[PDB]
């Protein structure tokens, strides 16, 4: 690792040595030059410790089985050492090094010397900024982070909660970039843009600030000069030895500006900003950086529930809870892949309840229009001080600082990402008026100007009031018709804003299973639903599955193996996840008490898990994927489970018209016993809504039943193809024996009539397009080719390679579809032609009641 004299470079460094601090007996040794490291692990940039060692093989898979439990914890009880070389070619510039992202926190040692302490860089998120021009010289230099171990309950860091199991390294490192910088007497910092949109949207009014910095012994002058957004900016200032300003530059008008719009409202263009700051004629140092022109309120509604708005236009946010790697592995592309999932399931937006990801996350996200709802997390040492025997240490008057710092670096990250539409300052306990004001005093001194959140539950805080926003659980099993029960103040049903809900269990498909259990560990599973699995919780409350299995033998009927456990699971997490959103959807424009957001929990698991996912940790797709995918698609027609009312929601921007409503059903035999066509139909914007018929109580319908939903649009296109299977039994909620984290039933639905669905057939045929921007898109045509009244039922298509293997990641137009006799779909799917390795294409297709087979492609 080397560094360019030229004033205004800013690299990171691209890697370490790391060990144990029990292998150094004299601190001050590591940082000198020439100091031997044998036996140390190379590790990448952004590496946990435990995610270093894995990099070295020294443990196996933690994603397989019990593997991470093999892990003696104990060596991670001790500081360890991070160490890299650093190449200084001319040390006529100044020389810094700036960083964050520290588990959690850390002594730094530059040749010999400790230039700060870990009682100056503590926790994950404070921002440090070390002149370390005094010591540093030409040639070879070393630099050295003792970095502290990790408690989550202790340090103002990152911890698991419940979402999956604690790695053994309880994440200590350094899993951001460490940044060597260089520049002249004066140093740039944090340059930003106020911006500031009309309510026409076709001005607005900019306001440039950053900061300058004499670090040289001596009073300089510095012109600050370069562009925001096609526009010449220049401001000088005067500067003492050691002195700090914020520069504020005069407005800017622009009119007409390039907007930014969320993914399905127009383009997601950013401006940019260019600054160097001069001395002498001569820069000394220079920042790039980009912004967004884009408005976001979060205001309250006459029933007291918190409302989003975009540029004026109103939003149902619809999203879910986003995780990053359980050892916070970072992989840009792979950050691409997920938030790319996001617009593939129709989600327009995911929360991140801390583990806030590096900035390339919200840059990629700014692109996709994806919107993000970063906060601070619940349960650990970020609420210790306001939520009484949960888990959490009480502050001393040390906390205070690093809180406050936190807050501040992050508002300084994210203020420019116009994806973001507001920080939670809580998440299950809103702060108190001393950490609050700390906050909202960053906040300000930032210029972070988005909507602050007191808490993502009822909690109110101080300052900021009410949050407009519910947590009320369920996070486990409870029937598809709870999602749509306005009428119980206590519980999750689709009113408010469902900051953190779900039915817990998300089994993943047959291809993940196999990789992250043994035989023996899927046996017990579907067997023994009761008993402890390591892959889902560590929390007692969800060691098991067992309000899942009951559910799903009761419902769908008992499992005769792993393979009927399976399919059962993936068509109740269909059933429920749809059900889920699709009332949140429905009550959006409802007069009183409305739904105003849903975040599913969640989008994605930190590991191989088995709940609280829509993707899995292989980007592969189920049940729940392609239930919320279904529920969320642009122009979609769905079916209420509590009053069987046939609903139409049009997510797009534009009203939509000739719209014809076909609605069936038909028993498990294919007799149909009702039909309904409503044409002209007409839907507005945005999660607007129209009713196309009521299902009237119909005799004779079988047990187990089916509804066929289809939508069409003026030139005939179907456009959303819906299918339900019901039951004349109907779930029951003994609303009286209620938890907080689920709700018992009463009554069971019953949907075992499909283990005797009569055989079907399809009726495959695919081939592949690769193109020159290194995509594949696999065309596949599916067709009920039997001769009977028997649809083909839960159709699933994946895209494989010659060993049977799916091609991930993969997005599809449509999938898990429904076909009477005659009937037929296209499909599209569009996948990276390397994640194929070479080998062929091929898709593999199965249905309920199809069986398996796999065409080539
Ligand atoms: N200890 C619970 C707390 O976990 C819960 O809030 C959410 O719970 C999810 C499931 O436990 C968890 O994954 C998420 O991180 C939490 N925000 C609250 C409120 O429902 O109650 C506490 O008793």
């Amino acid at each position: 690792l080397s560094v360019g004299a030229a004033a205004g470079n800013a690299t990171p460094i691209p890697g370490y040595v790391i060990q144990s601090s029990a292998q150094v007996s004299d601190d001050s040794a590591v940082s000198k030059p020439g100091f031997p490291t044998s036996g140390w692990y190379p590790v990448s940039s952004r590496s946990t410790v435990y995610a270093g060692l894995l990099q070295n093989g020294k443990y196996a898979d933690p994603f397989y089985s019990t593997n991470m439990q093999n892990v003696p914890a104990a060596q991670f009880s001790v500081p360890w050492w991070y160490r890299t070389d650093l190449n200084v070619d001319d040390t006529s510039s100044r020389t810094y090094l700036d960083f964050s992202g520290v588990l959690s926190k850390a002594d730094v040692w530059v040749n010999g010397t400790k230039v700060a302490t870990k009682d100056q860089v503590n926790g994950a998120y404070t921002r440090h900024d070390l002149d370390i021009t005094a010591q540093v010289h030409t040639g070879v230099n070393s630099v050295a982070f003792k970095v502290y171990p990790n408690d989550p309950n202790r340090d103002l860091s990152m911890g698991w909660i419940d979402w999956a199991q604690t790695p053994p390294d309880q994440n200590m490192g350094i899993v951001r970039d460490v940044l060597v910088r260089r520049s002249g007497a004066v140093a740039l910092r944090s340059a930003h843009v106020i911006q500031k949109l009309n309510s026409a949207l076709d001005h607005a009014d900019l306001t440039v600030k950053a900061d300058v910095r004499n670090d040289s012994a001596n009073a300089v002058q510095t012109t600050v000069a370069g562009t925001v957004a096609g526009k010449p900016i220049s401001q000088t200032v005067s500067l003492a030895a050691k002195e700090r300003k914020t520069v504020t530059f005069p407005l800017v008008g622009l009119d007409r500006p390039n907007v930014w719009w969320p993914a399905g409202m127009g383009g997601q263009h950013r401006y940019d900003l260019d600054l160097t700051a001069s001395v002498g004629g001569t820069p000394s140092d220079a920042a790039k950086s980009k912004f967004g022109v884009r408005d976001v309120k979060a205001t309250l509604n006459s029933s007291g529930g918190r409302q989003y708005s975009v540029n004026g236009k109103p939003l149902l946010i619809r999203g879910g809870g986003y995780t990053p790697d359980l050892f916070l592995r970072w992989n840009e592309t792979a950050a691409a892949d997920k938030l790319k999932y996001v617009l593939n399931l129709g989600l327009n937006t995911v929360r991140l309840e801390g583990h806030i990801e590096p900035d390339e996350f919200f840059d990629i996200a700014d692109d996709l229009g994806v919107l993000t709802m970063p906060g601070w997390e619940c349960c650990d040492k970020w609420e210790g001080q306001v939520n009484g025997e949960e888990k959490g240490e009480p502050w001393v008057e040390s906390d205070y600082p690093i809180a406050k710092a936190s807050m501040f670096s992050e508002a300084e990250r994210l203020r420019d990402h116009p994806s973001v539409i507001s920080f939670h300052i809580g998440s299950d306990f809103a702060p108190d008026r001393r950490i609050e004001q700390g906050y909202l005093d960053a906040m300000k001194a930032a210029d972070f100007l988005l909507p602050v959140i007191p808490a993502a539950s009822a909690r109110p805080s101080p300052i900021t009031g009410a949050s407009g926003m519910k947590m009320n659980g369920p996070y486990d099993y409870v029937p598809p018709v709870y999602w749509y029960d306005k009428s119980q103040k206590d519980r999750g049903g689709a009113w408010s804003f469902n900051s953190a809900t779900s039915a817990g269990v998300d089994i993943p498909t047959m291809d993940t299973l196999k990789r992250m259990m043994s035989a023996s560990e899927l046996d017990t599973m579907w067997k023994n639903p009761s008993a402890k699995q390591y892959h889902r919780s560590s929390s007692d409350t969800f060691g098991n599955l067992k309000l899942f299995g009951d559910a799903l033998t009761k419902r769908y009927g008992a499992s005769a193996n792993l393979n009927d456990f399976v399919r059962k699971a993936q068509l109740s997490q269909y059933e429920n996840v749809r059900a889920e959103f699709e009332s949140h959807s429905r009550n959006y424009t409802d007069s009183t008490n409305p739904s105003t957001g849903l975040i599913y929990w969640m989008l994605n698991s930190p590991w191989t898990s088995l709940h609280w996912q829509l993707f899995d940790a292989y980007m592969d797709q189920n049940g729940a994927y392609y239930g919320a995918k279904k529920a969320n698609e642009p122009l979609h027609i769905q079916y209420s489970h509590d009053n069987r009312s046939v609903v139409v929601i049009n997510q797009t921007s534009n009203a939509v018209s000739g719209l014809t409503a076909t609605t069936k059903l038909y028993n498990l035999d294919g007799t149909e016993k009702y039909s309904n066509t409503k044409t002209g139909l007409s839907v507005g914007a945005l999660g607007a809504k129209a009713t196309a018929v009521t299902v009237p109580a119909v005799s004779g319908l079988s047990t187990t039943y089916l509804a066929k939903n289809v939508l069409t649009d003026s030139s005939g296109k179907e456009v959303s193809r819906n299918v339900y299977w019901l039951s004349t039994k109907a779930d029951t909620l003994n609303w009286g024996g209620s938890d907080w984290y689920y709700t018992p039933q009463s009554a069971f639905a019953d949907l075992s009539g499909l283990n005797n669905l009569g055989q079907s057939a399809v009726g495959a045929t695919a081939n592949s397009v690769a193109g020159a921007d290194g995509t594949t898109t696999t065309t596949v045509t599916l067709k009920n080719t039997s001769g009977g009244r028997l649809p083909a039922f839960y159709v699933d298509s994946k895209v494989v390679d010659s060993a049977g293997k799916p091609v991930l990641p993969v997005e599809w137009n449509d999938n898990a579809v429904s076909l009477w006799p005659g009937e037929t779909t296209t499909l599209t799917a569009k996948y990276r032609t390397a994640d194929l390795k070479g080998s062929k294409p091929s898709v593999r297709i199965s249905g309920w009641n199809t069986g398996t087979q796999t065409v080539p492609a």
